[PDB]
């Protein structure tokens, strides 16, 4: 179901943002995320260390990589389109 793949996603891009090199990103944290209805967005809700502003900014500028990172583990015809929001945020 929904949850399992949201599980899956989660685990995923918290290492593919791991292994971006941006600053902005030191110690950021993913802490949850929650697909849309159709799978067609995945909203992503972090933690930053400082400047969250500017984490958001980082990961959204690398939403391209990070997705295209994504379609080489998870196994999804169209992998869902990145939202990046505050761990506030969250559902």
């Amino acid at each position: 179901g929904k949850a399992h793949l949201e599980a899956q996603l989660k685990r995923a891009l918290a290492e593919e943002i791991q292994a971006l090199e941006d600053p902005r990103l030191f110690l950021l944290t993913v802490e949850a995320v929650r697909l849309s209805k159709d799978g067609s967005v995945l909203s992503v809700y972090v933690e930053a260390f400082r400047e969250e502003e500017g984490a958001l900014r980082a990961l959204s500028r690398a939403e391209r990589r990070l997705v295209a990172a994504l379609a080489r583990r998870v196994r999804m015809r169209r992998l869902p389109r990145l939202e990046f929001l505050p761990w506030r945020a969250s559902p």
